[PDB]
């Protein structure tokens, strides 16, 4: 069942982060990023029920809470990635500790030449998109596609120095979450021609906005967690359409300053 969860890995922010983690704007409130993603961690642990594993900040990682980026997961398989961002590779240590007290098969991409963050795969359930990005390359596409073999992958061109999931994301079943920008439309499309299927498409207003998390919980149905009304009013009001989903508004502000949305918080993981 697609969103389906039972764990998630997260990791708290250092206080290194507000002046040093790398980005592309305001000065960062390091109190106010603290405090939402506590938030968001009771969202997903407290609010939904999920076992959190949460992982203590290494203030030498000023990136360190950005977990999605270092591995993808899927049933049992964890890959742990070979981060774009060569300072950033510190951070992979200690998530294969975590994946591997889960019991998870790990699988490392170690091939110098192969870099990948997880910000740029999409898992649609029936298969993977990962983007070809300033961070994810053939390589590392290629590794990622070359551990999950049940699964077709195909790549999608992602340009500006950004992310495949900067711009969508999984908003349900068959249902993609994705940008009004002219660049999110052109990946959307591409994306299509090469699948064996059609998915059904949520368009949102704003880039960032389409980058949210969807959740299959037990007694509980559809769950999205997205961005607020506040940050982001005219994409709320898309997703406030979504009337089979239990809507949560999570904010995200702060760490957004420094590339980071919703996705990138967590790691999920299915369990039996
Ligand atoms: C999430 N996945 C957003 C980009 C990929 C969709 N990762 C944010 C990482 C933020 C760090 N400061 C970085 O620059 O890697």
């Amino acid at each position: 069942a697609f969103g389906r969860a039972t764990h998630a890995v997260v990791r708290a922010l250092p206080e290194s982060l507000g002046q040093h983690a790398l980005r592309s704007g305001e000065e960062v409130d390091v109190a106010r990023a603290e405090r939402q993603h506590q938030l968001y961690v009771g969202v997903l642990g407290s609010k939904l029920g999920l076992q959190v594993v949460e992982l203590p900040a290494d203030e030498s990682l000023p990136d360190c809470v950005f977990v999605e980026d270092v591995a993808v997961v899927c049933e049992e398989t964890a890959l742990i990635t070979r981060p774009g961002a060569p300072s950033r590779r510190k951070e992979v240590d200690m998530m294969k500790e975590a994946l591997e007290k889960l019991q998870l098969n790990i699988v490392e991409m170690k091939d110098e030449n192969a870099t990948l963050d997880g910000g740029d795969v999409l898992f649609t359930g029936r298969e993977f998109f990962v983007g070809l990005s300033k961070r994810t390359n053939q390589r590392g596409a290629e590794i990622l596609a070359d551990t999950f073999k049940d699964y077709a992958v195909s790549t999608v061109p992602v340009a500006d120095g950004l992310h495949l999931k900067s711009f969508c994301s999984m908003a349900g079943p068959n249902l993609i979450a994705i940008g009004s920008s002219e660049s999110a439309q052109k990946a959307l499309k591409i994306m299509q021609q090469m699948s064996d299927h059609r998915y059904d498409k949520l368009t949102v207003p704003d880039d960032i906005a389409a980058n949210c998390i969807y959740l299959n919980i037990p007694n509980k149905g559809h769950v999205l967690l997205h961005r607020t009304p506040e940050e982001y009013p005219e994409s709320a009001k898309v997703y406030e359409k979504l009337k089979d989903h239990m809507l949560i508004p999570v904010s995200m502000s702060e760490l957004e300053k420094v590339d980071g949305l919703l996705t990138c918080c967590s790691v999920l993981i299915n369990k039996k």
